[PDB]
This record gives structure tokens, sequence and C-alpha cells, in this order.
């Protein structure tokens, strides 16, 4: 009906900033950024950090540089406590974070935002499950 969950703000925000910074791809510097591809049910969390240390850097050439800083802030969002479990995990254990291969910013973003709305989202409520193309 009405209201705005605190958590949600983050979620949407994450996807927002992502899409926001994305729109400014022209201000995206190509660097080795960690992007967790396909994370365990309860891994995305441990991966959510891989998107933090990633450090979104803009081409910084004048345009959407300072603005990008708006995406970085959000992008650099902290996970829900620790990262993956506190008391020797629980639901299940997950491997390290920085393990997969790096990728570009355009992708790192198009992926991060997805990874979020992928698990994080559902993490709250499924909502018509069925996503797959490639």
């Amino acid at each position: 009906m009405q209201g705005q969950d605190r958590h949600m703000i983050r979620m949407r925000q994450l996807i927002d900033i992502v899409d926001q910074l994305k729109n400014y791809v022209n201000d995206l510097v190509p660097e080795f950024l960690p992007a967790p591809e396909d994370v365990e049910t309860n891994c995305e969390w441990s991966a959510f950090s891989c998107f933090q240390k990633a450090q979104l850097k803009s081409a910084n050439t004048g345009n959407n540089e300072r603005i990008i800083n708006v995406s970085i802030k959000k992008l650099k969002r902290k996970p829900p406590s620790t990262n993956a479990g506190r008391r020797q995990k629980h639901r299940l254990t997950c491997p390290s974070c920085d393990s997969y291969e790096k990728k570009p910013p355009k992708e790192f973003l198009e992926r991060f935002k997805s990874l979020l709305q992928k698990m994080i989202h559902q993490h709250l409520s499924s909502r018509t499950h069925g996503s797959e193309d490639s």
C-alpha cells in the first residue's frame, strides 16, 4: 500500500546506481574488476563484497566523473553484517570471494546489478521465477 523498507532502498539503490553509472559508461575506466559469476544460493552475499572492493573507477575525463562518485558511494555498499554467516556459517558454507575472473566495468555493473536483483531480490520474495538467456 505504502511505505519504504530500509533494506529495499539499498537493493533498488544498488540496481539504481548500477544503471545510473551504466548510463555513464562513457565515464567507465576499463580495469580488472572482480565479478562473481553464478554464486551459490547463499554466496551472493559473500560475493556482494567482491562488488565492494571492486572499486568502480570512471574514465575520469570530465563529464560524469564527479557524478559517478554518486554511484561509487552506493556501489560501495556494505553487506548485511560480516558477509556470509557469523557463527561458522549456517545454511551452507561458501568458498573465497576473489576467485573467479575479472571483467570490464560495463559488465561488472550489468552483472552486479543483476546478481543483486538475482538473489538479493528473491532473497526477499521469489516473484515469478524464470530468468535465462545465455
